[PDB]
């Protein structure tokens, strides 16, 4: 029992960071066998960041301009390329803590977890969703770029997230492992403005059966909906519409609940009609939407209360 | 920016984790030099849980009795003793991968990372507090018990929890690592329930300077007020009294934000009083009260480990 947002094990992670300097500017690295990656604004000035010409300023740039540090000893860079918006620095060691792992690119609405780092060094594990307007809610500070997003499904580690930037309104902007942002964000000092964020319907639904599971009814309604009047309400109240794929990706969780996907669309709707009235759902007086149906059914028991 | 529940990094604590069976039951152990800790309980069916004398069902034991697996190596144990509540079976091999640490008992109120394990193998991490009525609201399902709680000071990690068990309102009661029980409970299948749980009040206000740091200050007004007439409204919402060690603490927050501990009191007296008016603070329409005033200002400057 209980449901607490929760992360991977960041072990797997914390054994590929490493501190990656050129110049004055110092960020974070993912070191995985011999090729240390990194965001490629970390060749950039201050200045440099508003039209960067990422390929002038880096073919200006030799081997050993590149520090990398892993823990207390320094890496030696002997090849770079940039692939997209990420820097690979080849290096003469392979990281003898390299997981086994994968570069996957994540939709809208997945959720992963985010190892946080500052010079190469693992602050805190949190967990994260890739918003529908592709920006993510993280908590960094100056020094974050280059800290990944990552999930561990089995003993293999999926890195699906790379941190580059802070948009204005205190969101952040970042890439896949192969250096394409997600979403229509530039690593430029340009204005840029995250676009309107809307709620994980899936992910919302996901969470009210992960409450049902945990024993929790209160919420349910006597009534079913069509898909199209729920999206026509969903809609709304900034909610993102509920596709087919949704409602089959639903269909464990309705199974071991017993509670219709549609009929758990009527219970979303009554609530966002309605509040809460002083109630909460597991913790929470707010609809949680950063739990996927994949995230329930690994978190949740296979036995509803 | 922004503010997110983090737990530390949780490697350290993962290269620990190891299964102990003991006959048909099977949880997890911390392996620390050459010594296995675990739950006491391991040695009981479910008819000896009813009312257990552990020394007897101990004495029938042999160290072969006990099988310990580290990742896919089966661990000798040559020794075993009880301490209170907890299990320690000595081992031939001492952990390479044992980190600097301590065993900490901590205080109702203070926060500490989770690392949940089934078979010992990690399965996620989270972050919580220990409630004034001595139990966590964690996440566990059977197969738990044994995972521990952790904070990291530098690079030593304090041990700080070990779960035991799951009570009938969802909420988990366990021990330190000497076995001694947070809370009123016992290691025994008998009737137990949590206490009448109450708010942290220091933490909320720390998550209120979190908020304020992070541009949410819609709750500040001109008001302060003294910390009696404060205790007497705090405990009239079953909030924890707040003392003058919460206030000196708090100090470094009250000088960073400008905003002093007893004007931040009155912005949470309001708030009690009158509710949030449809309004949130860092996303949540509930006061947060799982960051301790050392996990706003480690968040809000980015400390490593
Ligand atoms: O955003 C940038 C640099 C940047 C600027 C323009 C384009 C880029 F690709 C990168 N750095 C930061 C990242 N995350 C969090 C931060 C918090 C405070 C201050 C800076 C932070
Ligand atoms: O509570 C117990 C066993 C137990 C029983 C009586 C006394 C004890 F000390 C320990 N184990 C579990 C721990 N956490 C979560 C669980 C969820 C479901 C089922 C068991 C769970
Ligand atoms: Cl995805």
């Amino acid at each position: 029992s209980g449901f607490r947002k929760m992360a991977f094990p960041s072990g797997k992670v914390e054994g590929c960071m490493v501190q990656v300097t050129c110049g004055t500017t110092t960020l974070n690295g993912l070191w995985l066998d011999d090729v240390v990656y990194c965001p490629r604004h970390v060749i950039c000035t201050s200045e440099d960041m508003l039209n960067p010409n990422y390929e002038d300023l880096l073919i200006r740039k030799s081997n050993h301009n590149f520090l990398v540090q892993a823990g207390n000893v320094q890496l030696r860079v002997i090849g770079h390329s940039m692939q997209n918006c990420v820097l690979k620095l080849k290096v003469d060691t392979a990281n003898p803590k390299t997981p086994k792992y994968k570069f996957v690119r994540i939709q809208p609405g997945q959720t992963f977890s985010v190892l946080a780092c500052y010079n190469g060094s693992p602050s805190g594990v949190y967990q994260c969703a890739m918003r529908p307007n592709f920006t993510i809610k993280g908590s960094f500070l100056n020094g974050s770029c280059g800290s990944v997003g990552f999930n561990i499904d089995y003993d293999c580690v999926s890195f699906c997230y790379m941190h580059h930037m802070e948009l204005p309104t205190g969101v952040h902007a970042g890439t896949d492992l192969e250096g394409n942002f997600y979403g229509p964000f530039v690593d430029r000092q340009t204005a840029q403005a995250a676009g309107t964020d809307t709620t994980i319907t899936v992910n919302v639904l996901a969470w009210l059966y992960a409450a049902v599971i945990n024993g929790d009814r209160w919420f349910l309604n006597r009534f079913t909906t069509t898909l199209n009047d729920f999206n026509l309400v969903a809609m709304k109240y900034n909610y993102e519409p509920l596709t087919q794929d949704h409602v089959d990706i639903l269909g464990p969780l309705s199974a071991q609940t017993g509670i219709a996907v549609l009929d758990m669309c009527a219970s979303l709707k009554e609530l966002l009609q309605n509040g809460m009235n002083g109630r909460t759902i597991l913790g929470s007086a707010l609809l949680e939407d950063e739990f996927t149906p994949f995230d329930v059914v690994r978190q949740c028991s296979g036995v509803t209360f």
